[PDB]
Parts: structure tokens; sequence; C-alpha cells
């Protein structure tokens, strides 16, 4: 059956927000919701939705970062700061089509790199981002301090 | 052993630092690097003088986008730090960071983060001395467009 990635609008807000609470469960329900409407608004960031026979089965978020992204030789970069198919749905393609747009995103945006993060826990993640021509670049700790 | 925001004057010897620490970077990309920290208001680099000579440095940046391990935004980022090896365990780094700490207050960051690689023990160290918390570990991966 025939498959759209759909770059998220207002109309999509529901499917968008009912996936993202299952790729990150108790990230705040609030922040979902201001999260939809920042995105919404804004030119560094979009969201796309994979949609087929009328029903969403996976979404990806990307931004367009200016602060310097990991493993990079340029700026800005397209990142892709999550991607998640419904378990029924994957080994399908539909994250490589996600991706695809994510890429077309941020290419007619003037981007000549697309990063992505992972845990290096995550092995299906690894291979997926290996098995779609992502290279890996570097692995780090991150710290953080209250200032 | 003074430490001040860098400008124009120690640009060519904080270019011999930023080599030391980092190796592959272009030599030509010093010199670009160096011209858009002075041109920009969220990025600074501090420079620790010894008898006038540069001995270490620590370069930062407002960061605007999404910061692993950090709840809000913008936050001060330590983009890296150098001291001389025969200035180390001096409290020299700890002056540099103090110093990007207090940069970034003036710009509103309620936190300051930093990465380094799983390799880098002394640089783990470093970090938790001066009471930074280990967040996330990630793996980054790129794709040219
Ligand atoms: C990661 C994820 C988004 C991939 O979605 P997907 O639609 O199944 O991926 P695709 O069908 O487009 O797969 C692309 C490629 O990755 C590879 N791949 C996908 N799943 C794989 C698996 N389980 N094991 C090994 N390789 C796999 C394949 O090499 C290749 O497709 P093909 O060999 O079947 O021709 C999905 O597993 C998911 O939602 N996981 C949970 C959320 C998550 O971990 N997100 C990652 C970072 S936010
Ligand atoms: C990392 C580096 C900048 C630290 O510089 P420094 O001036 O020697 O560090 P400081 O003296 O200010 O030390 C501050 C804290 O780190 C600790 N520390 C410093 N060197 C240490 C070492 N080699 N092993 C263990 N702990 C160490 C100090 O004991 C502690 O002080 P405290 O008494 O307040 O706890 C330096 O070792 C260096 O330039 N390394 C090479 C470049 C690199 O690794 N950069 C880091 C990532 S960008
Ligand atoms: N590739 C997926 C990435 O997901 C998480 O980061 C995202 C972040 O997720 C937060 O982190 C929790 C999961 O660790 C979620 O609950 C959110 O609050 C999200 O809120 C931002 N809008 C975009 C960030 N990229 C991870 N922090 C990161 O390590 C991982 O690499
Ligand atoms: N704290 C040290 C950090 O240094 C490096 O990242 C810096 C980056 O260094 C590039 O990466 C190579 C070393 O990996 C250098 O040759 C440069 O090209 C520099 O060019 C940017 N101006 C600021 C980045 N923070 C590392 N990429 C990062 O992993 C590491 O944790
Ligand atoms: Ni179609």
């Amino acid at each position: 059956s025939h498959m759209d990635i759909r770059q998220m609008n207002k109309t999509h807000l529901e499917h968008w927000r009912g996936l993202r609470k299952q790729l990150w469960p108790g990230h705040p329900d609030d922040a979902h919701l201001a999260d939809g409407e920042e995105i919404l608004q804004a030119d560094h960031l979009a969201s796309f939705i994979a949609m087929a026979d009328g029903v969403a089965i996976g979404f990806a978020d990307a931004s367009i970062r200016h602060d310097y992204v990991n493993g990079c030789d340029s700026s800005p970069v397209v990142f892709l700061e999550g991607i998640f198919v419904l378990p029924s749905f994957r080994q399908r393609g539909v994250a490589k089509q996600l991706i695809a747009a994510v890429q077309r995103w941020g290419t007619n945006k003037g981007c000549r790199e697309m990063a992505s993060d992972t845990s290096p826990e995550n092995t299906i993640s690894q291979k997926v981002h290996q098995a779609l021509g992502f290279e890996e670049t570097e692995r780090v700790i991150f710290y953080r301090k209250r200032c």
C-alpha cells in the first residue's frame, strides 16, 4: 500500500504526538504540546510523519543546527533529532523514507551534512544508520554542571 | 597567571596551542576559526598567560540547539581546553573553566556542558574534579548530502 512522508503541519499534530510519546515516554505531556507548537512556527525545526491508508506509522524530528555538531566539518548541519517506526511496520523501509525526507529538507536549506546520534547500546539503531549510508564519526561522554 | 578573553593580539599563540590540542584540524581552519570567534557574539575563547606567554586556552560557545544531557537553553559549552604539559596540575584549567562559566552566566545560560572521548581518562577526571556530572554517552553519525 502507498506510503507518504508528510512534513508535519497542524493537521498532523495528534498523529505526531501519539507516536512521539511512544518513542520518548515520560518526556512531559506539556512538553510535546509546546514542542509541537514551536515546530510549526520554526524555520530550523521540521518533523515528518509516515502515513499509509490514513494512519501514521512512524515519524522523525529534524533540526538545522548552527552549534558545532560532533563529527562534522561544516555548518549548519541537518540533524536527525529522533526517529521511530511502530513495531508492526518495521523493516519495511519506513525509516529509510523518513530519513530521505529529512535529508531533502536540510539540503534545500543549504546543509552539506546530515548527522544523528544514538546510544552505543542501541544496536539496531547503529545497524540502521550504517545501512542507510551514515558513517560513524566519534563517540563521546557528555558532561553537565549547573551554572 | 592571568586569564584573558582572546582578542586579535592572542591569535597567533592561540593557534599554536590549538594545533597541539587538535593536530588533525587544517592549519587553514585555525585562521578562519579565530576570525569567526572574534566576530561572533555567541563565541569566546580565553587564554591563560604566564609572563606574557600563552600557556593554556579554552574555546567556548553559547549553544542554542539541543545539547545532550541538558534541559535548558542556551547552554555554555566548553568546546576544547588545553594547558601546556609544563603548566598542568596547577589549576590553570580550573581557572579557564571558571572564566568560561562566568561568560556563560552573563549570557543567561543556566547550564554549562562539555564532552570528551571515552578514551580520555585524564579529561574525564578533570571534568569530575571540577564538578561536572556525566550525562550520556553517544555515538555520532554523519552522511554527506
Ligand atoms: C530504528 C528504527 C526507526 C528503524 O525503522 P525501520 O522502518 O524499521 O527501518 P527501515 O525498514 O527503513 O530499515 C533501513 C535499513 O536498516 C536496517 N535494519 C532495520 N532494522 C534492522 C534490524 N532490526 N536489524 C538489522 N538491520 C536492520 C536494514 O539494513 C535496512 O533495511 P533492509 O536490510 O531490510 O533492506 C526502528 O527500529 C524503531 O523505531 N526503533 C525504536 C526507536 C529507536 O531506536 N530510534 C533510533 C534513534 S531515535
Ligand atoms: C585536561 C587539561 C586541560 C587539564 O588542565 P590542568 O590545568 O592540568 O587542570 P587543573 O590543574 O586545573 O586541574 C583541575 C582538576 O583536575 C584534576 N586533574 C588535573 N590533571 C589530572 C590528572 N592528570 N589526573 C587526575 N586528576 C587530574 C586536578 O587534580 C583537579 O583539581 P582539584 O584539586 O580542584 O580537584 C590538561 O591535562 C590538558 O591540556 N590535556 C591535554 C588536552 C586534553 O585532553 N583536553 C581535554 C578535552 S578538550
Ligand atoms: N537519537 C535519539 C536521541 O534522543 C534524545 O535526544 C532528544 C531529546 O530527547 C530527550 O531525551 C530523553 C531520552 O534520552 C527524552 O525523554 C527527551 O526528553 C528531545 O527532547 C529533543 N527534542 C531532541 C534530542 N535529540 C537522547 N537524549 C539522545 O541521547 C539520543 O541520541
Ligand atoms: N572537548 C574536545 C572536543 O573536541 C572536538 O570537537 C571540537 C572540534 O574539533 C574538531 O574535531 C577534531 C577532533 O576530533 C579536530 O581536529 C577538529 O576538526 C572543533 O573544531 C570545534 N571548533 C569545537 C568542537 N568542540 C572533538 N570532535 C570532540 O569529540 C571533543 O570532545
Ligand atoms: Ni504519495
